[PDB]
């Protein structure tokens, strides 16, 4: 039906397999700290799996009028990210034993990032969609700022090493989302929805399963 | 108007009385641990009370097209369960001093269970509704698994005793929900909505007020 | 377009400036406890900023049929309060080192207060709107009760002093909301929407930025 269906189907399959792999791999783990990381990390692709399935079956898709056309908007992505992005930030924060204040700042700014992105995606006045994109981007920039300038002296080498790798992976991949949104169907519409869907699938799988494989294979998750 | 109104009214009344009873019973409690259990346990029927009232007044009801008919779907149940089921799991987890990793696993899987159940309840393609039911059921099975195989050596007798009772009550009652959903109006439609509503009221009151009476009368909630 | 636009624009500007001020003021803070208070306190007007902008642009506004008319209902307020009121209660609770049980009681009752207020705001049967208002008010009264009768012996003077001031500010300002709602467009409609919007803007800015200035200038936030 929809040309982007193949990418949604592949996304569903990859998130599903990733979830199952992490689920199996986490069996037997008794270390409290490691359990936290496995729980957070397995839940991420499990949620993504449900939302990709939602998009594939057509439930997480809605039509938004703007620019004089009926624009297909997959709102299920925000329902996904609303829960998965904060969880991913939690993995990074727990890894460096961040204090509660910083965790709340990250989670709250993340909520603002996704919430304003959702508002922008459903906004009927074309020009306003970009106002929301700008605010969401400012929130993302705040998050990236905190990750880099927001624990070193008393920090295990493996912890510092894995955190630096996951932080770099996060900054690169997350930074692409606003660009894809801006040039894709939710924004300027210069890149067709099918290609946009492919881009998000690669980014999502990398930021979730890729990110997860790196974290769960590290000894940093253990006390 | 709607034949199932009597069960919604009785459900509203029972949840309301249960809330008031727990509220009174919890007065004077100074023990920190006991306070946690009273807060969690009183909030559960208070939320259920609001959603049952929502259904009674008709606000938590919507019409979903599928199978060639306008099907009355009480979505308010998921708004209820989304918050009450995780809270109930929290009572069980705190009772056994479960570690954060396991708590997150339970809460996250519970969210998936209710979220996919909601998607299934509102899905317009009949066959797909059952795909969502299957995923939600898999999440429930994971939860039941964790409760039984997911703390013994260093565990007070009263704690182990009450937990085992509440765990058995939980497995039996919770396991009935997917069956009721499957044979009821949201699924195969072989059992009429009025009878389905009665079933859920008995299950809800038992899983909330019944469950609550057992827990709050035990000495396990005290340090 | 809408006469109340000026108050929404001023609200947007004030919440935005307040957010920026708190953001700057919180720079350099290394004290863990102080960080918690700055995070919570800065997030509050940041969220309010987004919802006021939502109302200004028209996204957070919907039409609800009741009383034989199309009533303009700004639902964005509840999306705001759902997150900001619990955060404000968290500031007060952390300030007095409240135990988890009491925190959950406050947060849960707050959720009920806002959730039932939202249901009332969107209810099509006029008389029922007031039933929801009554339940929401009962939840607010419970919260006010807990704040006054729910830690003294072992409590720093500055902490007790600032808490008492913020508690008084909270009881006075919060108590006004149900009155405004009752006499405003969501209720009896005796006070026009434009005036109602002005009232909420003054209350919101005072309960958020005013409240925030008092808290963040106190030494109580430091360990
Ligand atoms: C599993 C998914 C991940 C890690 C998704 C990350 C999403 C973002 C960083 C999204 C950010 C956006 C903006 C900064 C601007 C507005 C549009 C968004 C929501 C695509
Ligand atoms: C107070 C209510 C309780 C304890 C409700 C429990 C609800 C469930 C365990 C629901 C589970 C469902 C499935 C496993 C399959 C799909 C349909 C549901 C949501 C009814
Ligand atoms: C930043 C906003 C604040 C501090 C808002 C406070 C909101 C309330 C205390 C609202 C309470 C209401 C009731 C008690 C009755 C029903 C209507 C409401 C939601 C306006």
């Amino acid at each position: 039906g929809r040309p982007e269906w193949i990418w949604l189907a592949l996304g569903t399959a990859l998130m599903g397999l990733g979830t199952l792999y992490f689920l199996v791999k986490g069996m037997g783990v008794s270390d409290p700290d490691a359990k936290k990381f496995y729980a957070i990390t397995t839940l991420v692709p499990a949620i993504a799996f449900t939302m990709y399935l939602s998009m594939l079956l057509g439930y997480g898709l809605t039509m938004v009028p703007f620019g004089g056309e009926q624009n297909p908007i997959y709102w299920a992505r925000y329902a996904d990210w609303l829960f998965t992005t904060p969880l991913l930030l939690l993995d990074l924060a727990l890894l460096v034993d961040a204090d509660q204040g910083t965790i709340l700042a990250l989670v709250g700014a993340d909520g603002i990032m996704i919430g304003t992105g959702l508002v922008g995606a459903l906004t009927k006045v074309y020009s306003y969609r970009f106002v929301w994109w700008a605010i969401s981007t400012a929130a993302m920039l705040y998050i990236l700022y905190v990750l880099f300038f927001g624990k070193a002296e008393s920090m295990r080498p493996e912890v510092a090493s894995t955190f630096k790798v996951l932080r770099n992976v996060t900054v690169v991949l997350w930074s692409a989302y606003p660009v894809v949104w801006l040039i894709g169907s939710e924004g300027a519409g210069i890149v067709p929805l099918n290609i946009e869907t492919l881009l998000f699938m690669v980014l999502d799988v990398s930021a979730k399963v890729g990110f997860g494989l790196i974290l769960l294979r590290s000894r940093a998750i253990f006390g």
